[PDB]
DNA sequence: TGCAAAAAACGCATATTCTCTATGCAAAAAACGCATTAATACGAGAATTTTGTAGCTACTTATACAAAATTCAGGAAAATTTTTCTGTATAATGGGAGCTGTCACGGATGCA
């Protein structure tokens, strides 16, 4: 089962260290070159589970 | 239970009279004066005489040389303790002791 990895005793005193120094809050590394839409659910009309992300204007 | 009323007491007639307010007597204190004697103090004399001043004299000390008769600081032996060095001869042939339950981070390497 999904289970809670949320919280609501959450952003304390740890959770602002990790932005201090400026660690990788979440490890991301989402990029930006601007389209941007809906774009399906991930991408390319997605599919079963697929995974892409989103596009307008542009190449 | 209202008084009218009688007798004896209790109130308007003086003797008595007796504490009582009132002056002359008298006796001894006292204090004042006659006063007398003695003592408290003035006068003179020369005697002691201590204090005040000078010079002499004896005691006391200012000072100038220094090795007195005694103290001490090293110097160089011992005296005993202690310290460093050297030496004693069968065989002996690879070292124990915890680390193994922390979470998270930042490089830094290895390993295909």
């Amino acid at each position: 089962f999904e289970r809670a990895k949320t919280g609501d005793i959450i952003q304390g005193l740890p959770r602002i260290e990790e932005l201090l120094e400026a660690r990788k809050p979440k490890e991301a590394c989402i990029l930006a070159k601007r389209g941007g839409e809906v774009k399906v659910v991930y991408g390319d009309g997605d599919e079963a589970i697929a995974i892409k992300v989103i596009e307008s204007n542009g190449v």
